[PDB]
């Protein structure tokens, strides 16, 4: 489509099926939150087009706003460009940067790291989840998401990583999100209630299959 923005994401083109990339997920959630129209183009990681090597080093997400626009990679560049070009609806965030900053790396080091550092990585992960949980609790009058009642830039970045964390850790390690992280559990329920989240939910098997590719 030359009519709306194209978002190249990880998918199965032969089945028109979105897959599990959390950074693609972040861009997609950003577009849904601003109710901007888009069209998904699925990249099969076992058969990537040669031009994607030049545009992004082989990576997704990539967007393409039209025939005269260039390809633009990096979910960070994309969401900031998004906020500059479309200030309404806003996705700007008061949340400090340090929060959730090591959720995904610690969770990954748990899944696919050396055993000797696993105990430490578990500890660090739980500090991250503690930070997010406390933050959502102190702001729960504004709403259950980092953006109160609606999706935030922090929601768009952190909710996919948390999704991968709970699903993959429960499947591969029997690990579970403690019941004391109340605000995290109602955060997950709130996200699962959102139509923006429902539109681009790839599902838990997509996550499992994505990570089985490395364990």
């Amino acid at each position: 489509s030359n009519i709306v923005t194209t978002i190249y994401v990880k998918g199965d083109p032969a089945k028109n099926k979105l897959l599990d990339c959390p950074f693609c997920h972040r861009v997609l959630l950003a577009y849904e939150a601003k109710k901007l129209p888009y069209k998904m183009e699925y990249i099969d990681f076992d058969n990537k087009p040669a031009w994607l090597l030049e545009a992004s080093g082989g990576k997704v997400p990539v967007i393409k706003e039209g025939p005269d626009a260039p390809y633009m990679p990096d979910s960070d560049v994309i969401v900031v460009h998004l906020e500059k070009q479309h200030p309404e609806p806003s996705l700007q965030s008061s949340v400090p940067a340090e929060i959730g900053a090591k959720l995904f790396p610690n969770f990954r080091a748990i899944l696919i790291g050396p055993a000797a550092e696993v105990a430490d990585k578990v500890a660090a992960l739980e500090e991250q989840l503690a930070g997010m949980d406390d933050y959502l609790r102190q702001h729960e009058a504004q709403g259950p998401l980092f953006g109160g009642q609606h999706l935030n830039g922090t929601d768009c970045s952190l909710a996919p990583k948390l999704y991968h964390a709970v699903v993959a850790l429960k499947h591969f390690k029997g690990w579970e999100l403690p019941a004391r992280f109340t605000a995290l559990h109602k955060y997950l329920a709130a996200l699962k209630a959102l139509p923006e989240w429902q539109h681009v939910d790839y599902g838990t098997e997509a996550i499992i299959a994505g990570w089985e590719r490395h364990i």
